[PDB]
Order: C-alpha cells, then structure tokens, then sequence
C-alpha cells in the first residue's frame, strides 16, 4: 500500500515530480514523446490545483559533475512550453533551493547530471527534499533502481507518494498476479532462459498455464529430448527447462519453424519438432502449436505477456507471434503487457487499445514479475505504513 499523489490537496504546495521523460532527442527536438504525453496528466493535475510544480527527469546517458547539453532536458522543456498555456522554465542549479511560483512548471535539469544521484547520496537526496513539501514517483521505469531523485528523495520529503503512472501500474500488476481471475496465463517469450529463469520460477507458481516462446522454447523442447541442431538454446538449462516441465503445465511447441541461416531472406520450412535437421535453426513456432497457444488464451480471464515466440522481425518467421498477439487482443481476458520486445510486437500488429495494460516499465516489469524488490514501492509502502 501507497500515498496516492490523487488523494491528496497540493493547493500551494511545493510538489517534486519524478517522472520518466528520457525520450528520444534529435537536434535539440523531441522525435518520440510518448513518455511526455503519459506523464502530462500527472503535472496538470498539481498545475490545476494551483501547486508550485517540478519536474524532473534522466535522460541518456551522462557523466555525473560533466554537464552536457546534449543530455539536456531543454527539448523537453520546449515541448512542453508547446503543450501547456502554464509558464515553463529550465533551472540548471537548483539543489541549494529554486524559485517556484504557484501555477507555473519548472523542469529541474537532467538529474543525472548530479554527483551522488546513482549511489542513492544522502547528502544529494536531502537536498530534494527540502526543495518540495510533496515527493511523486511516476517513474515505474526506474523504481526498480536505487537512486537519490527515485528513493532517497523519500526518505527526507515530508510526504512521498504514488504519481498516477506509477499507480496504475502496480494496480495493473497486482490484478495479474495476486488471486487472478483464474485461468491466468503467463507467455515468457525470449532468447535465453537463464537471463529470464526468476521470471518463469515466479510465474509458474502462479500461472495455470505457463507459455515458452522463442530461444526460451528451443531449451524446453531440447528439455523435452528432441534434437534442436544448430537452435539458439542453452544445455546448462535443459534442466532447469526438465524441473519445470514436469512440475508445471507448461505447453512446449510440436510443430516449429526452422531456417538454414539467420537473415530476412532465409526461407522459412514447418516441421514436427522431432525432425530439425542438425543444420537447422528455429526461428518460430509452428501452425499447429501456434493454433493451441491462440485457444488457451482466448479461454483465459488473465494474460500476463513477456516476448516473442519467434523471430517476428523476419516477416518469414512472424506468423507465429501474429497469431498469439491477435489471440491476447482478442480475449475476454484482462491483459498485460510489458518488455520492449513485447511492445515492439504489439504496434507492429496494431493492438495497442486490445491490451487492457500495457507496461513501459522494461527491467522494472521483469523485476517486479520476479517478485523482487523495487525499492522506490519498498519506500513509498514504508512512508505509507503508519
Ligand atoms: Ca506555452
Ligand atoms: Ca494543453
Ligand atoms: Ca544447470
């Protein structure tokens, strides 16, 4: 349980937002402001109440002390400008107090910027602090770091609470993963098991069904004892792939999708899986595994989606995770979703408005499926817990 930023009266207070503003940056513009329109609802909501609103975000990558106006958050600041009637303005020094009036934005420059602020400073976390009355985290993305402007920050604010973002992503979260609508089905689609074990261990003690996809698959089918050749899998994980197996309704593809090289013109030949040649690399699964993937998820009432179960930047090996993304959108079932491969999926199918969540949480989202501690939500559930 968390502070909620919507339950409470910020009428002329000073309020410290950390939002997730890393957007895409090309001669000094915005090219992508997905992650401005998402955080825009949240700094309206304290400019309305007539609040003293900061804004603050990372982006790119910069070296603490060595300030660069490439890593400047000015793009930013003039979409913005653009996008509010309120006044709008950088501050570049600011951890020795800033100047705030009610109804007006200021954008703190690129946190990242600040020494102390990836090892979660004391001295620089405090420094925030006094400059608000009220600390917001909106930045799920980074709630799984440590850091002074996304943990430390709390410790010292007088109130720290839950921006709308990051509440509506752990709502999202909690729906899928604590007592499900039941038949929750979880896909865990990637290349390798072992950088997603603690998520497929997690979900399989929750999900009724558990769907491999991908390089992930390719390990359970060698688990499974057939020949995969020249596949992307993982021999030091054929057990681990085995211990689930038998433990765990997991659906391993019967049918596949192999190629002779790994380009976008290598042609695409279905087969059982008990016949892949020792030449030949799985790329997706088959249409008869397919078929049975798109039939238990339309009968599920959860969805929780991680990754591809093929190669869908090959159009000649998309079929596969056309069928599965399609059979989620088209469900009855409440959906999440979350992994840039996933989103990628997602738009290049077009069914953004079919999932009923979608998460741009990225390593937060696999944290947090993992059952791992976020400690930006340990913080604010500790400021919460009175
Ligand atoms: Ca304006
Ligand atoms: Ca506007
Ligand atoms: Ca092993």
């Amino acid at each position: 349980s968390v502070i909620k930023m919507t339950d409470l009266d910020l009428a002329g207070k000073r309020v410290f937002i950390r939002a997730d503003l890393n957007v895409p940056v090309k001669d000094g513009k915005v090219t992508s402001d997905a992650r401005i329109r998402a955080s825009l609802p949240t700094i309206e909501l304290a400019l309305k109440q007539g609040a003293k609103v900061m804004v603050t975000s990372h982006l790119g990558r910069p070296t603490e002390g060595e300030y660069n106006e490439e890593f400047s958050l000015l793009p930013v600041v003039n979409y913005l400008k653009d996008k509010l009637s309120n006044p709008v303005r950088l501050v570049k020094d600011y951890l020795d107090g800033v100047d705030v009036a009610e109804g007006e934005l200021v954008v703190l420059e690129n946190v990242r910027f600040n020494k102390g602020e990836k090892k979660d400073d004391e001295t620089l976390s405090k420094k925030y602090a006094a400059l608000c009355d009220v600390f917001v985290m909106d930045a799920f993305g980074t709630a799984h770091r440590a850091q002074a402007s996304t943990h430390g920050i709390g410790k010292f604010a007088d109130v720290a609470c839950a921006g709308p973002l990051l509440a509506a992503e752990l709502d999202a979260l909690g729906k899928a993963l604590k007592e499900p609508a039941r038949p929750m089905v979880a896909i865990v689609g990637g290349s390798k098991v072992s950088t997603k074990l603690t998520v497929l261990d997690s979900l399989s003690k929750i999900a009724d069904q558990l769907i491999v996809g991908g390089g992930i698959a390719n390990t359970f089918i060698a688990a499974q004892g057939h020949d995969v050749g020249k596949s992307l899998y993982e021999a030091d994980l054929v057990d681990e792939a085995k211990r689930l197996l038998t433990t765990c309704n997991i659906p391993v593809p019967s049918d596949v999708r192999v190629a002779t090289e790994f380009s976008e013109t290598a042609p695409a030949t279905l087969k059982s899986v008990n016949d892949v040649k020792a030449d030949e690399q799985i790329l997706d699964i088959g249409d008869a595994s397919a078929q049975e993937l798109a039939e238990i998820l339309k009968n599920a009432k959860t969805i929780l989606w991680n990754g591809p179960v093929g190669v869908f930047e090959f159009p000649n090996f998309r079929k596969g995770t056309e069928i599965v993304a399609n059979a989620i959108a088209d469900s009855e079932a409440f959906s999440i979703a979350g992994g840039g491969d996933t989103l990628a999926a997602i738009d290049l199918f077009g069914i953004a408005d079919k999932i009923s969540y979608i998460s741009t949480g990225g390593g937060a989202f696999l944290e947090f499926v993992e059952g791992k501690v976020l400690p930006a939500v340990a913080m604010l559930e500790e400021r919460a817990k009175k």
